[PDB]
């Protein structure tokens, strides 16, 4: 059973693919992904949240040219449940329409 989706939905999926892929995960395209997966954090301070934000920005700018990023914010609002949520506001360039996407990262033990 197939649905026909438009670019808007493909873009949202693409965003999720990019953020959920570590560089090196794709054997044939080892540069593809988001640098957040390379990081180990001893502490996550307020400035670290900005670092996480900007890793997301850079990955989306590089791998999802169909959007202009408007806001990227790493919220600790679900930190008690071991998640860091990335609130991403963006403009689809082909339609000038704005969308929001919340991307969850899960805080886990390093090893």
């Amino acid at each position: 059973a197939m649905v026909l989706s438009s670019a808007e939905e493909d873009i949202a999926e693409s965003i999720r693919i990019i953020l959920g892929t570590a560089r090196g995960e794709r054997v044939m395209r080892p540069d593809f992904g988001c640098g957040i997966h390379d990081r180990v954090f001893s502490v996550i301070n307020t400035t670290t949240l900005g670092l996480i934000e900007n890793e997301v920005k850079e990955a989306l700018i590089l791998w999802e040219p169909r959007i202009e990023l408007l806001s990227v914010t790493a919220s600790p609002r679900e930190a008690a449940e071991g998640r860091l949520l990335i609130d991403i506001e963006y403009r689809v360039r082909s339609t000038n329409t704005r969308f929001n996407l919340v991307y969850p990262f899960y805080l886990k033990e390093s090893a």
